[PDB]
């Protein structure tokens, strides 16, 4: 009953039917900070997303949260300390999404020049550390030997091997990051509508007062009017801007594409996120990444041309990354045909991050990166209150937003493990298996208690487990999932990480959400039909020629 | 007796009658530094320079042991590690010649693209301190706001100021650090000669086993066998490898010039050593630095081509240079007319620094800074051993030359002003002002001693005071002073930076040096001739148009 459909019908109704203070576009996790700290600081606030939350850029990255180490080798040391500052803040309000994870990076002698050597990449930790008050924590960072590190992967090239850096970053998911701070600002009272896109601006003389949004359930559009809109739409920016035809708009986007393979662990089995100079001499550094059962790599960054929502793994991206990898592990002899999943996103790069006033009054932030992202929506917050304050004469709360924790993480940031120790007990005490309960604890924080609770009075769904029903009930009913997708590639790691067991469960999961909906089997025909689609296209069909 | 023109003529003649372990072509900090380490280790050792000592680059520097604190912004931390960690060594067994003096680095936002900023600025100080263990130390750095630096230096450019940084680095007498790094090496019973140039190589099959010399000052020439010959010539490096012509030869050196302006201080009087961009946008930083009651500027960066031995400040150069010093301080309006004394040198620039053997035996230490100069001559040493060892079977001491301390700096280095304090009541005590016996306690340290004996038991030359005398009587006694520019150029101040007295002891100071040499009229009128040469030359008369 809380963030649902049914919500979100109430919501498109009322934004109808009063002038917002601030009306937000776009749902990924800038727009979703923005909105959660909108509504904490008691602002009538309302968010439109065309797509589902988080399946803009904010569920294509590399998932993790980290500080741009490499950014050190130039000394852009600002650039580094904000957001490695940034870090440990969004751990301290999501403790249940970014968990430290360190990371190995290999150095090499005899691939020509590198980003670091054994002396510079001891300096450049320490010094990371610094920036990020580690120096004296557990985290602290250290070097290994050749041998050391072979100890841990053997199976890393040998050749040139001159050893190795570990130091401190945070593996992160970003779909549940953005998700759960969408969440907040619901139980804060925000209006927050996905499938609906901004297609148009309501004018007051020249000034934008409002826009014309289509609900893309219905394809119905309404009018919505506020007092500030502002663009979060990341590398979608300019296209959003564009809708005013006032005059020759400047581009102030030029997003690359970057993607990302995924294969079972066991075919290259890291122990720990590795990181390294790809050794082609082109400037560039790719991971190989642990998660769940499987190890992904990436990434890639080229220029793109075409339609932002889907932008396409190619066998270009493919050789390239294959290549890396292949050369970096020289027995693990990975090919497309052991690609279990992938994805490809959209790097909203300006020309860090901009927060603009334009002179239709539209109020613009973007560039930036996951980590920032509530460090940047502070300073929209800044300028909205100072504008609602002078143009409006409406005052408003002063909140600290790097205390302020989202949905799920109303915890001791420091007590991760005893948090998930004792979730784990109510949800075996809720009837479901200790290591399922424990895997719902960490990945959904507190919230583990409501699927917990809904396990408890609950017959599972046909052909999915009682913990399963439980997660995907919890979905429909309170992280407002309108399709299969959101909840297979989004609200969980089901496509990505967990692809080996997702035929088993697929067709279970939408029936159980067909019937939740009370679809026609028009609709679930073309749901299930889309499904496929993007299942196809994750499992790189084309690119195997099947 | 210890260290003149007849011990030189007592080392010409050993030289030709006994088969050295090891001959040293350099009388440049370079080739100083591994005397001390070869004579300390127990080797038969001989150098020979063609100039006096230090009339090479090691004579025309900034004059600063330093970091280069600028090479962080490109993330050269070992090379900074290392130039660093030095710093301190030679204060260690230099006590009474590089001393500490904190640099002030103003930063502007107004002049473009900048080597750092206020953020940048201390980040690279603290680092800069952590590589060298200053951390801690009362020399920690620190910033400044553009008001409190304006106090120390209110004649800097307002426009744009952002505030400074300060640090800590050394001012550095170079060609003092030369000289007591020769004067150690002699006492410990290497033979030195100063005006002797290598001409050409003897050779036992394609082997070189001996150097052709020639006596500059009788043109004599002479044959002196060696076990190991070590070309440290700094820039001459090529030109000395050149002398053997069995195979083309590869350039390894590629030195450029650089020049230095002196003002009297009130002109422009800083308070302490000053750095910062040029304002140009060229990549380049610019000095103003105190010294006695001075400040100078540099520096300039050329490639050249020309005569090594006498590099000259061009107009171009001086144009450059007050263009820099005019536009950081506004209101000093300096010109040609202001300066009182120049000088330029040669950097031996490599393609850090090299140490190689080369096909035909010749052992070349090139490259590095003055700063680096005795971590140089340690590798030198480990391969002389070594080389000792293997073809002549012969063993040797191994030395701690980060602990032998030189001529003169045989005390506590951590009491500097103690010992000062005490050697200036000696001084006192030998019937001298107080004022000239600090100085003279400070810059010659330890051997102030023997100057204050001079002193006590003779009457002073005429035309010069009892404490001016006692210094000339000792450079010409026990630092091979040959020719009165020696002594006002190199082994003292007189020329560069009290150039405003140096006519009322120029003339007294010749007359006592052609006494205590015997010259004829012939000689005394051509070192006269000479000596005007020089003073014109750091004038820059001919730039003056006079
Ligand atoms: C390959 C790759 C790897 C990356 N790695 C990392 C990393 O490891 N760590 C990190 O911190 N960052 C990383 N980044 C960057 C980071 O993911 C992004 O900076 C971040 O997700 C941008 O968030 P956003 O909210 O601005 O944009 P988005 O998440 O793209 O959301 C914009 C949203 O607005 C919607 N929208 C567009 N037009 C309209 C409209 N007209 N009406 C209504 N809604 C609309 C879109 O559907 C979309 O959901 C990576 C990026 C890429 C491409
Ligand atoms: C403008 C400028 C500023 C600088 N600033 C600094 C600084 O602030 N700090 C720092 O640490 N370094 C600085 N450097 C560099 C530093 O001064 C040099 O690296 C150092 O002095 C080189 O010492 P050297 O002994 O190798 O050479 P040199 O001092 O040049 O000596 C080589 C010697 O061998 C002699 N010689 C040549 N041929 C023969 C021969 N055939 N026979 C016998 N003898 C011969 C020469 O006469 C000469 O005396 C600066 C250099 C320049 C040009």
């Amino acid at each position: 009953c809380m963030f649902s459909n049914k919500t979100r019908q109430d919501s498109i109704q009322k934004m109808q039917q009063e002038e917002l203070d601030l009306l937000i576009i776009g749902g990924g996790i800038t727009g979703a900070g923005v909105a959660v700290q909108a509504a904490a600081s008691g602002i009538k606030t309302g968010l439109i997303e065309m797509q589902d939350f988080a399946e803009g850029t904010s569920s294509r990255s590399t998932k993790l949260v980290h500080g741009g180490i490499r950014y050190l080798k130039t000394f852009d040391v600002e650039v580094v300390a904000d957001t490695v500052g940034e870090r440990a803040v969004v751990q301290g309000i999501a403790p249940h999404i970014p968990k430290p994870d360190p990371m190995l990076l290999p150095i090499y002698e005899d691939e020509g020049a590198t980003t670091f050597n054994m002396f510079s990449v001891k300096v450049a930790m320490d010094l990371y550390d610094k920036l990020a008050n580690v120096t004296g924590t557990k985290y602290e960072n250290y070097t290994l030997t050749p041998e050391e590190v072979l100890e841990r992967e053997p199976f890393l090239k040998k050749e040139g091997l001159k050893g190795a850096g570990v130091y401190l970053d945070f593996r992160n998911n970003d779909a549940r990051l953005v998700i759960d701070n969408i969440k907040k600002a619901a139980e804060d009272g925000a209006y927050l509508v996905s499938k609906m896109k901004a297609v148009g601006f309501l004018y007051e003389g020249d000034q934008i007062v409002g826009v014309k949004a289509r609900d893309l359930l219905t394809d119905e559009v309404i009018e919505i009017k506020a007092k500030l809109v502002i663009n979060t739409s990341g590398p979608w920016v300019d296209k959003v801007r564009n809708l005013n035809f006032t005059r020759p708009v400047s581009p102030k986007m030029r997003p690359t594409k970057g993607i990302h393979l995924v294969v079972d662990a066991k075919k290259l089995p890291v122990p720990q996120p590795t990181y390294f100079d790809t050794g082609k001499q082109d400037g560039r550094m790719v991971f190989a990444i642990p998660r769940e059962n499987k190890t992904y790599f990436g990434t890639t960054d080229t220029d793109y041309q075409g339609d932002f929502t889907d932008p396409k793994v190619t066998q270009e991206d493919v050789d390239y990354l294959l290549d890396v990898i292949n050369h970096r592990y020289p027995e693990a002899n990975i090919t497309l045909a052991d690609i279990e999943a992938s994805w490809a996103g959209l790097r909203p790069l300006l020309i860090g991050s901009s927060l603009e006033r334009e002179p239709d009054g539209l109020l613009t932030l973007s560039g930036g990166k996951i980590t920032d992202y509530r460090k940047m929506a502070e300073g929209a917050l800044r300028l909205i209150r100072q504008l609602l304050k002078e143009e409006y004469g409406i005052e408003t709360k002063e909140i600290d937003s790097k205390k302020y924790q989202i949905s799920g993480g109303n915890f001791d940031p420091t007590k991760l493990e005893e948090t998930v120790t004792e979730l784990a007990k109510e949800g075996v005490a809720a009837g479901l298996e200790e290591e399922d309960a424990t895997y719902i604890a960490d990945f959904y924080g507190t919230n583990a208690r409501r699927i917990f609770e809904l396990a408890k009075e609950m017959a599972p769904y046909p052909g999915l487990s009682l913990a399963e029903s439980a997660r995907l009930r919890y979905g429909l009913e309170e992280e407002m999932v309108l399709a299969p997708g959101d909840y297979l590639i989004r609200r969980t790691n089901h496509l990505l990480f967990e692809r080996d067991q997702l035929d088993e469960i697929k067709q279970p999961v939408i029936d159980a959400i067909a019937e939740y909906f009370g679809w026609t089997e028009e609709e679930k025909a073309q749901q299930t039909k889309r499904l496929e689609a993007l299942i196809a296209e994750s499992d790189l069909r084309e690119l195997k020629g099947e």
